[PDB]
C-alpha cells in the first residue's frame, strides 16, 4: 500500500543521529532529514568532526550525507514533507515536583507533537523511538487528535532502541530484533507493515517483532531491567561468596553454562552504570506505583537497592581497611567511565566510589585515560573538589604515595600496570580494591610482591 | 596417578539412580553398586519396573544391571570396597525449630559421613550430590576428622546435579556442564582429577568445571534461584501488562530476542512448582540470614514473594469476578500437576489456588489426565476436603453446571476440547481462567461461544 | 545432648523461670534427646517445667556419667561446684565424635587445655571460640 520515501527525525542525538544514518545508508531511494533544535550539534553532523563518536559512524555519515542523508535546524519545512517522523528526543528523569527521581520528564516528547501536528497535513507516520513510558503514545494521540485538521491522518507507531554505547553501527545493521508497535486498526496495521517495509530493506523480516504499542513501550523498559537484574543477581551473589569462600567468577561460570539461563551479563562489579539502566529500572518501579502494583514495584526496587548496596559496602571495605580512617590520605581511583572503551561517566560507580571517600577527607587521584578531565570535576561537584580531588595524568603518578589503589572500570591497561614499581612509591601498607575482577590471575605475584589484594566476589 | 573403579552410591533415588545408571553405561570398566535403605525401592530397581520413571532410563539400567551396575541393600559392603562414595541422599526443608521452612535438614547427610567413617580404610573419594547449605562439607570433613583411624585418607568433594523431569537420561549422557568442587590443596587437586576422569569416558573436557568445595555448593542454589527470578520476573511484567494493555507474550517474545538475555524460562504463569525452586530459594535466603547479609536476603526473598503475589492474585481475580462470592459454587481445575506431562505436583500452584477457592467455601472438581487422585486428596488436606473437593475422571464432568474453569497446568488436551459442549451446560456467565496461556489465539472463538475468558498478562 | 544442672543457681532445688528450662526447651524443638542431671532438683519437677514431647524427648539421669554417655554434646547450665571436679577423660571416651562441651557459667575456666587435649571442643560465654 504505503510506500516511505522521505523521513524526518526529530533528535539528533546518540540515538537519532547513528540510526538515520544507517536507514541512509541501507535505503538509497529514502530521504533521511535528521532534525534538532541543537544548532551546534547539527554544525557538527555536517562537519568532518561528528559530535559523537562510534565505530563505524564516519564511513557511514560521510557515505550519505549530501546525498540521501542530511542535518538540518529546519524541523518545520523538514516535518512538512516526511512521510514518516521518528521522535527520538530526550526523556530525562524528572529532578523536580511528583515523581522527582523516579518519574521521566515527557516535556520534550509534547513539544514534539505539538510542533508535528501544528506543521503537518495529510498523512504522515508519527513514530516514538525515544524510551517513554507506558501509554506515552496515547498522550500522542490525544494531541493530534484534539488539533486536528481536514484529511490530517497521522498514525501513532512504538519503534524502540536497543544499541548499546560502543557497538552502534554493528548493532543497527545486524540487530538481534527490531521492535515495532501499532493498534490492531486496519489503519494503525497499515503504518506498521510501512514501517516494516523500510527496516526489510537490510533486516530479516524473521526479526522484525510487530507487537500492539502499548507491549512495544514496556519491552524497552522491561528489557533493560532485566539486564540489570542479572548484574544485580550475581553482585548478590558476590556478597554471598565474600562471606562463604566460593568466588563469584566460578559461580557465575557455573551458572552461565545452564543454557535456560546464558552466560551474558554475569560480570560481577562495584555496580553497574549507563544513563539507561537505573533510569529505566526507577521509571518502571514508579510506573507500577502509580498502577497501583506496589508489589511488583517493590520487587523491582531491588535491582536498584542492590546496586546502590554493592556501591556502598565496596566504599566501607576500603575505609575499613584503611584502619577505619582515610582522612588526608592519598586514595588513586583508577578508572572514572561507567565502563571500559568509552568516555560516558552518566551514573558510574566510579562517582558514587569517590564520592563516599571524599565525605571521610580522602584526597583522591583519579586517573581514567579516555574521560575528560573536565568532566571529573564536573560530576564530583555539587569547595570539597578543590581540596580533595586531583585529576593525574597516568596511573603511576595516581598511585605515587598512596595507601591504596581503586580499579573501578574494566580498562584493559589497568592489567599491564607494573606493580612492583607501584608497589615501591606507595605507603605501607598497600592495598588494590579491585572492583571489576581485572586483576584475577595476578593475586599470587600481587601478594608476593606485598600487596593486600582485595576483590568483590572474594573472601579476604 | 589414582584410578576410581569401584563406585558407591548412597541413595537410589531420582537422582542415586539414573546418574549411576549413566556412569554404569559409558564406563564398562567401573563397577557401579547403588544402596539404600528402602528394601522395596532397590527390588524395584531389580525388578523389570523401575521406582521411578524416565524416558530412556529403562533400557539403560536394563543393558547394565548385572554386568558393572548392581543395586544392593548392603550398605557397609558397598562403602568398604568403593574408590568412590556418592552421597545423594534427601535433604528436606526443616518442618520444625530454628529455621524452620527455610533451612535444609542435614541428618541423612550426617547419616552416611558417620556410616562411611566407620566402614572405611584406606583412600577413598566422598562426594555430595545432594542439594546442600553452603559449607555442608565442611561439616562432613570435621565428622571425618574426628573419626580418624590409621591408614583413614578420606577426601570430599561437591558435585550437583543439574536434571530435569522428562530429561533426565538426556541430561546426563549430555550435559550442559559437569560441576566439581574440592578443596585447592595436592589432596583435593587429586580427588578432583581421579572424579574428572570418570566423567572424562562420555563428557568433552571443557564442559567439566572444577571449582572449590563452596563454589559448587553455592552453584547449586544459584542456578535455581536465578531460574526462578526469570519466571518471576516475567510473572512481575504480567501484572504490569494486565494494567497497562500490554500482553506478556508480546513482550516476553521482545526481551527474549535480546540474545543477552535469552529466550528460556519467560513463559509467564500462575505460578513456578516443583521441588527445588521455592526450597533452594529459601534456603539462599536463610543463609544469607545467618551470614548477616540482609540485603542479599530480601533481594531474593523478592523471587518468593513475587510467585506467591502471582497466586494470591490469580485467586483473588477469580473471585472478584465471580460477583465476589464463590461460596457454594462449582468451579473446575483442570491441571493438578505442576508442569505438564508428568504425575509430579510438588509445590504446584494448582495446590494453592485450590485452598484459596476452598476457604470461600467453593466446591472444586478436579481433573488432571495423570495425578493420582489419593495424591490430590493429600495435597489438599490437613473435614474440608470431603465437602468442597470432587475429583473428576474427565474434563466434561469437570466442568459440568460449574461458574468457570481454571486453568492451572499446560496440559495440551485442554487446548483441544470441545468448549461449545462446556459452554452449554455451564452456569451463566461462563468463565474460563487461563493461568498458563495455553488458549491464546482462542479468545475471540471462545468470546463469540459466549465465555468471558481471562488469562494472565492480558487485559480483560 | 546432656544437660549438667536444671537449678536456676547452685545450692538450691527451685527451678522457676530457670534458664534450664529454656534452653531446654529450645534443644527440645529441634527434636533433641535430652538427659537432665541436678543434684538437688527434684525429678518430678524437672518433668513439670518441660511440659505444657517430655516422653519422647526428655530423660533424666541419676548421675553426670549416664547423662554423658553416648552425647554429642554437655551444656553446663548452673554453677553446681561438682561439674568443675568430673572425669572429663572418661566422659569423653563414651561420647560420640566430635565432642562438645558446651559452658554457660564459666565453671570449667582453666580447664579448657585439659578438656582441648582430651579432645573436647570446648565453647564458653564471653570467650572467642
Ligand atoms: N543513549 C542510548 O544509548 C540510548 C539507547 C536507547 C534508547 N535511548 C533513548 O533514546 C532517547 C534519545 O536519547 P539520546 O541519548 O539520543 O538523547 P540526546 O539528548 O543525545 O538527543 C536528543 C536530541 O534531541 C534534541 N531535542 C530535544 N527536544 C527537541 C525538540 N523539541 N526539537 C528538536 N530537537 C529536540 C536535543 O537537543 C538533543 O540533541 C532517550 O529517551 C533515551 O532514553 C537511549
Ligand atoms: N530433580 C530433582 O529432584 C533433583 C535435582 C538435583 C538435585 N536434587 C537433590 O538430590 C537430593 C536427593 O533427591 P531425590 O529426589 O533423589 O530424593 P529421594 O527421596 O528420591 O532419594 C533419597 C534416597 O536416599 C535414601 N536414604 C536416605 N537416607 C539414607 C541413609 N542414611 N542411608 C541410605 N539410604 C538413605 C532414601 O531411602 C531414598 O531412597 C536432594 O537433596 C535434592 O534436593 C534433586
Ligand atoms: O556483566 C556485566 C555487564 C554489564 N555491566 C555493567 O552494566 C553497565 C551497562 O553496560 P552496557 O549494558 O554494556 O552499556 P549501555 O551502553 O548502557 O547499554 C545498555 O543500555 C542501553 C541504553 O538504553 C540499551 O539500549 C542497551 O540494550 C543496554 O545494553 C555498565 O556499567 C557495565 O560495566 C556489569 O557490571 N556486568
Ligand atoms: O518459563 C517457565 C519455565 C518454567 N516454569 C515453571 O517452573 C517450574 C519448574 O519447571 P522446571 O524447571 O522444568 O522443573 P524441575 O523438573 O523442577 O527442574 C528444575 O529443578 C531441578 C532441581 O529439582 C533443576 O536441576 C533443574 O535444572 C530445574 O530446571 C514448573 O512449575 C514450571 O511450570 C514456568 O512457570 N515458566
Ligand atoms: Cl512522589
Amino acid at each position: 500500500m504505503f510506500e516511505i520515501k522521505k523521513i524526518c527525525c526529530i533528535g539528533a542525538g546518540y540515538v537519532g543521529g547513528p540510526t538515520c544514518s544507517v536507514i541512509a545508508h541501507m535505503c538509497p531511494e529514502i530521504r533521511v532529514t535528521v532534525v534538532d533544535v541543537n544548532e551546534s550539534r547539527i554544525n557538527a553532523w555536517n562537519s568532518p568532526t561528528l559530535p559523537i563518536y562510534e565505530p563505524g559512524l564516519k564511513e557511514v555519515v560521510e557515505s550519505c550525507r549530501g546525498k540521501n542523508l542530511f542535518f538540518s535546524t529546519n524541523i518545520d519545512d523538514a516535518i512538512k514533507e516526511a512521510d514518516l517522523v521518528f521522535i527520538s528526543v530526550n526523556t530525562p528523569t524528572k529532578t523536580y515536583g511528583m515523581g522527582k527521581g523516579r518519574a521521566l520528564d515527557l516535556k520534550y516528547i509534547e513539544a514534539c507533537a505539538r510542533r508535528i501536528v501544528q506543521n503537518s497535513n495529510g498523512y504522515k507516520i508519527v513514530t516514538e523511538k525515544s524510551t517513554v513510558p507506558v501509554r506515552a503514545a496515547e498522550s500522542i494521540r490525544r494531541i493530534f487528535d484534539a488539533n486536528t485538521k481536514p484529511n490530517l491522518n497521522l498514525q501513532v507507531l512504538s519503534n524502540p532502541e536497543f544499541l548499546a554505547e560502543g557497538t552502534a553501527i554493528k548493532d543497527l545493521k545486524n540487530p538481534d530484533r527490531v521492535l515495532i508497535g501499532g493498534d490492531e486498526t486496519p489503519e494503525g496495521q497499515r503504518a506498521v507493515q510501512a514501517l516494516c517495509a523500510v527496516y526489510e530493506h537490510w533486516v530479516p523480516r524473521e526479526k522484525i517483532l510487530t507487537t500492539n504499542t502499548w507491549s512495544s513501550e514496556l519491552s524497552k523498559l522491561a528489557a533493560n531491567a532485566f539486564l540489570a537484574q542479572r548484574i544485580s543477581s550475581i553482585n548478590s551473589i558476590s556478597a554471598l561468596c565474600e562471606a562463604t569462600g566460593a568466588d563469584v567468577e566460578e559461580v557465575a561460570t557455573a551458572i552461565g553454562m545452564d543454557q535456560r539461563i546464558g552466560n551474558k551479563f554475569l560480570k560481577a562489579s562495584v555496580g553497574f552504570g549507563g544513563s539507561c539502566f537505573q533510569k529505566d529500572v526507577l521509571n518502571l518501579v514508579y510506573l507500577c506505583e502509580a498502577l497501583n502494583l506496589p508489589e511488583v514495584a517493590r520487587y523491582w526496587q531491588q535491582v536498584i537497592d542492590m546496586n546502590d548496596y554493592q556501591r556502598r559496602r565496596f566504599a566501607s571495605r576500603i575505609i575499613d581497611s584503611l584502619f577505619n580512617t582515610v582522612t588526608d590520605k592519598k586514595i588513586a581511583i583508577l578508572g572514572f567511565a561507567f565502563k571500559k572503551d568509552t568516555g560516558d561517566t552518566r551514573e558510574s560507580s566510579s562517582i558514587y566510589i569517590s564520592k563516599y571517600l571524599m565525605d571521610e577527607g580522602a584526597h583522591l587521584h583519579i586517573y581514567d585515560p579516555k574521560v575528560p578531565r573536565e568532566q571529573i570535576v564536573v560530576d564530583l561537584s555539587h569547595d570539597q573538589v578543590s581540596r580533595l580531588v586531583t585529576i593525574s595524568k597516568d596511573p603511576y603518578e595516581a598511585c605515587d604515595g598512596a595507601h591504596a589503589v581503586v580499579i573501578c572500570t574494566e580498562w584493559d591497561m589497568f592489567k599491564e600496570l607494573d606493580y612492583e614499581r607501584i608497589h615501591k612509591k606507595m605507603l605501607k601498607p598497600a592495598f588494590i580494591f579491585d572492583g571489576r575482577r581485572v586483576l584475577d590471575g595476578l593475586h599470587n605475584e600481587l601478594q608476593t610482591i606485598g600487596f593486600q589484594i582485595e576483590t568483590i566476589g572474594k573472601k579476604v
